[PDB]
């Protein structure tokens, strides 16, 4: 009924920072000292000292996800687990013999191993000594960690992925206190996501020296989620504007384009906080443009006039002009508070096929959470969720118009394949295909895992 | 009768190495190091730890050469002295208090600073621990540092040098054995050669981002001798061809055309001996080429075909395609071993005026040195060093032809201002305007002194 074209391909996603567990590992990121320091902030303390059990059963955990149709499985390698001494990037040892023990194993079980660098896991002593990711230090120190993965997995690693998602980097580490450090501040906030881009760029710059075959690309992975304007109100419609520029085109269009925005350059220059970039900086993003895009969707984002006007005395943040609107009507996800608008899912394939050349992009995470699976357990212990397979048949459908219309979508990846630490709300929900009881971290199948299976067979539904 | 352009600079040129001594300097330059443990190698035992004493005496010494009719002086800022973490940049306080009193005393004395950033003194831990200027990221710490001297001493210094002779460094430390760590390798020496090229278009783009005035430019300082064929044999104007490429090509076609050049990069690919460059790095280079120059120059050099076949079995090495040749006939300056030939002066105005933009310039350094000066010493403890008169004259005459004839050179540095220490040598030939006796380090001036002041209020002789 609904098909994809030949050799698309049907994947899952996590990190390492939210499966691994902290077993043996070198370096505390910043959710590791928050979380040690203070385990109130973490749903039931559950912390990610052992989240779900990869470090020590990644082989049992890959043969799971292979049964559940995980033909490429994408999560990310720690710059705190791989990495002894930072300024250097010289190796741990155990760290390497993990990841290459995980690599391995993906490829035993017909698993194509789909890497990603960094997942807001910045390991905490690079905050303390230089502020992280405010210091063009730290960004030439991340792609001396991301030449060592280069160096050491690139005979079995095609496709790699300099970053996912910046963006909560800089909102949750900047802006609104989701991540440690939590500091509030536009400014800074503006200065790291230049670094970021920045950072990613000469990541492209030094895959592209190293790399020896044309399979190998480096993407990103971003959330494009539009910003719809709440009406035609004129004051909706400038609301909306600058928070599609703010929240994509800030690091689409340096990605993807090779230049920021004109218009975002303009609106930070007025309002006085411009990042400081260099003509040299500015001519490495134009050169290194990503050779793919990696795509994230969820729920969809609305916006409209802010309260106030933005020339009022007020600390600069993004926020001064937009402010987030529910719109009547909306179908929704209740207990996320979430609403579901898998048409999304057509407009963002469009921006791309229209405006970004149609670069290959893929979805590279799409999924549903939901909490308490144990009250839609079977007789023999297998979770009923039918609900994430009604989702994904809706987004995968909207997503064939996508690619009927002439999207260069290239294959579809669900957060997640086995249930995972979700940050603060640790597993509050879950969104596997694969439960973890983690009191014991037993694993099994859901009903949408086999679903899953026979989705990739059948190549559609 | 023979006089220069209106506002012709008349100078001297130093080093801060040479002159300072090491007092309470933080760290080792190689020179700091090698005199440390083996004092044997060094003329007369004498080091650079108080040299001619100029980190204790600068005013007054700043003033015998405003007396002597300096009107701008050329000396360096040591990395050594200035930095306390060189990973950081991070400042040593008397460092920067030194070098702000020079500063200051050179313009209470109006004498013009030119300041060069580096005169062969390499740190040497960056040595041990990276291998210096091998190690790209020896390259990232010296811009740096080039910041810093920016930041602190651009509001009163408007003339800059990046380098001072990169090649004697290639030469010394990783060819001939002049210079420690005395490595002979010839393929290092290339990508040692490479590298302080990088350094320095990497320095002229952190300059540009940082200069606030039209008057602020910053340039290199090259010896430009000519290669010239002993012969007009196509043999020896081959070698001649290669020598020129290898010896001005090399720093000059890179840092005035943004390029290296193509027949030189042809002949070490094709003898395997190419440095490893990046994209990005060769567009640093294109894009920063130096606001002026600085031409060295003391004795011509003259060349024939090598004694062997450079296809023959023999550690690559840039001598394999060309020999020295000794002139019959030659003028001799017999005490050091160098022929005397202002008319090279005038080739090298020629050859910048018609190859390079006529890109403005300045004799950076040009004098004559001479053992043992105590044999013309009167009455006065004066120097009565007429052969230096002489020589200024014999080569000033010379560049006067390369003015005339269109050449944009705008001034003209004696070495040297005060006996300064000449490395190895340290003080065996006497090059100053002003004699130093180094046991009690008094400083007198010499009748070319005289002369200089006098040349400099008649713009001409």
């Amino acid at each position: 009924m609904v098909e994809f074209p030949e050799g698309f391909v049907w994947g899952a996603a996590t990190s390492g920072p939210q499966t691994e567990g902290n077993f043996h590992k070198q370096h505390q990121n910043v959710f590791d000292y928050w979380f040690a320091t203070e385990p109130e902030q973490f749903d039931a303390g559950v912390g990610p000292d052992t989240a779900s059990n990869f470090y020590n059963d990644y082989d049992h955990d890959l043969a799971l996800m292979a049964q559940a149709g995980v033909q490429g499985l994408r999560t990310s390698i720690q710059w705190t687990r791989l990495i002894d001494d930072f300024e250097t990037a010289s190796l741990n040892a155990d760290g390497v013999a993990f990841y290459n023990h995980v690599i391995d194993s993906m490829l035993a079980h017909h698993i194509t191993p789909y890497i990603n660098l960094h997942h807001f896991d910045l390991p905490v002593a690079l905050y303390d000594k230089y502020h992280g990711w405010e210091s063009k230090h730290v960004v030439e120190l991340f792609v001396k960690f991301a030449e060592q993965c280069f160096k050491l997995f690139g005979d079995r690693v095609d496709h790699w992925y300099t970053f996912n998602e910046p963006k909560v980097v800089v909102d949750g580490q900047y802006l609104y206190g989701w991540h440690y450090p939590q500091v509030i501040n536009g400014p800074k906030a503006v200065q790291v996501a230049y670094n970021m881009n920045l950072a990613s760029a000469k990541t492209v710059a030094r895959f592209h020296e190293l790399c020896v075959r044309p399979e190998q690309q480096i993407g990103i992975i971003l959330n494009l989620t539009p910003a719809y304007a709440a009406s035609d109100d004129p004051a909706d419609l400038a609301a909306a504007e600058f928070a599609e520029l703010w929240s994509n085109n800030l690091f689409l269009d340096p990605a993807v384009l090779g230049h920021f925005p004109e218009k975002l350059v303009e609106r930070l220059t007025m309002d006085g906080v411009l990042w400081d970039a260099t003509p040299t900086e500015l001519a490495i993003i134009a050169a290194n443009p990503v050779d793919c895009l990696g795509v994230n969707y969820y729920h969809p984002f609305r916006v409209q006039r802010p309260d106030i006007s933005p020339k009022s005395l007020q600390p600069w943040m993004p926020d001064i002009y937009f402010k987030e609107y529910d719109m009547p009507g909306r179908m929704m996800n209740v207990d996320r508070g979430w609403e579901i608008y898998p048409q999304a899912m057509t407009d963002i394939a469009r921006n791309i096929q229209k405006n970004y050349g149609n670069i290959p992009w893929m979805i590279s995470e799409n999924g549903m959470g939901v909490a308490g699976e144990e009250r839609f357990l079977d007789k023999q212990g297998v979770v009923q969720d039918d609900y994430r397979i009604d989702f994904m048949k809706e987004h995968l459908t909207a997503l064939a118009k996508g690619i009927a219309a002439g999207s260069n979508c290239q294959g579809y990846f669900v957060w997640s394949g086995i249930d995972c630490w979700s940050w603060n709300h640790a597993y509050h929900n879950r969104y596997g295909l694969i439960r973890n009881d983690i009191h014991t971290q037993t694993k099994t199948l859901k009903k949408s895992a086999k679903w899953f299976a026979e989705l990739g067979e059948r190549n559609g539904f």
